[PDB]
């Protein structure tokens, strides 16, 4: 079997983007972040604290198929400080036209501020290692984990658009959805991550420096996060650009004409285009304008979020011995 979604950004600077899920019997439709940074699909809920709901939601006793998973708790945070918990159903989850049934659907009781406040994310769908899971006592497998037995291959594979829409694809590669050919690289599954080593970078029309850079391919974070001289590198050929204290990274003049950036795979070379790494105005109207490649330094690991993900095609290689693949387009 094959699936096929359709993922669109949720607002005007791609902060995220959101694909449709369908949940139980009769199908409740979702829309929810698919993030290849964890490995929880969890959802707002008929359980949700009613004050913390502002989003669909799923409602388990409306689905005939929705088992309880008796005993099984979850708690989740991110990097970005947002949370959320809850108790744990099986139910038949269908991403693009694929169906798994007993996938574990993650029901919110609770869920942090930033959660309430963005209307059009209703939950996420985990793509990380299962591993990471958060199910207590037992952990739970994820959606392409559950699936991987009826593929028609054991991939899937990630094509987002600037301010587009674009897709997941879940059991195949799309041959005329790329140029060139796809060039694949080692995964590291020891922290859980996609975790891979590019082989270098340049800056615009300068050279590749060939200086390992470990980094997660990571959907659900918008930006690029890599080491703090790699980002210094790149800003100091936009002659507007300074880190701001206040702000929280790079800023430089909305009508800058940014310099591309190029990440190493192997051999093969990724170029984001400048304007990618114009993430956009710091608030409406403003005429600075928030950079797309920031320092790693306070994450703690390096992060090939959308900025740098939105260049390529991606193939997420879930095979017993996993790789990762990019290809331009
Ligand atoms: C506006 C922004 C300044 C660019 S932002 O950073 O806040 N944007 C958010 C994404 C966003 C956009 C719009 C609406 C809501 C949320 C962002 O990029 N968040 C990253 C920031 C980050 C990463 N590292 C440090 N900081 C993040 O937490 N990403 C996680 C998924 C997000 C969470 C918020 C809701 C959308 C999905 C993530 O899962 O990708 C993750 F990898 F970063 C992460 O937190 N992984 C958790 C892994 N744990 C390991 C232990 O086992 C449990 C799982």
């Amino acid at each position: 079997s094959t699936g096929s979604a359709t993922t669109t950004p949720i607002d005007s600077l791609d902060d995220a983007y959101i694909t449709p899920v369908q949940i139980g019997t009769p199908a409740q439709t979702l829309n929810l972040d698919f993030d290849t940074g964890s490995s929880d699909l969890w959802v707002f809920s008929s359980e949700t604290t009613a004050s913390e709901v502002x989003q669909t939601i799923y409602t388990p006793s409306k689905s005939t198929t929705a088992k309880l998973l008796s005993g099984a708790t979850w708690s989740i945070s991110y990097g970005d400080g947002s949370s959320s918990s809850g108790d744990v159903y099986t139910d038949t989850v269908s991403v693009g036209g694929l169906t798994v049934t007993g996938q574990a659907v993650e029901s919110a009781k609770k869920v942090s501020s930033s959660f309430t406040e963005d209307s059009t994310i209703d939950g996420l769908l985990g793509l990380a290692f299962s591993t990471l899971n958060t199910v207590s006592p037992t952990q739970q497998k994820t959606f392409f984990d559950n699936a991987k037995a009826s593929l028609d291959s054991p991939v899937f594979t990630a094509d987002l658009g600037y301010h587009a829409p674009g897709t997941y694809n879940f059991g195949f590669i799309d041959t005329t959805a790329y140029t060139g050919s796809i060039t694949y690289t080692a995964v590291s599954t020891k922290q859980g991550f996609w975790e891979w080593t590019s082989t270098g970078y340049a800056v615009g029309s300068g050279t590749f420096k060939s200086t390992s850079i470990d980094g997660i391919a990571d959907t659900g974070t918008t930006l690029l996060y890599l080491p703090a001289t790699v980002v210094s590198a790149y800003w100091a050929q936009v002659s507007g650009a300074k880190s701001s204290s206040s702000v929280g990274g790079y800023v430089f003049p909305c009508s800058a004409t940014l310099p591309s950036f190029t990440f190493g795979v192997g051999s093969a070379r990724i170029v984001i285009p400048g304007d990618y790494i114009d993430f956009g105005p710091i608030s409406t109207g403003s005429s600075s304008c928030f950079g797309g490649i920031q320092s790693s330094a306070g994450i703690g690991i390096n992060i090939f979020g959308d900025v740098a993900l939105k260049a390529a095609f991606v193939v997420f290689n879930g095979a017993t011995t996993p790789t990762l693949g990019f290809a331009s387009k």
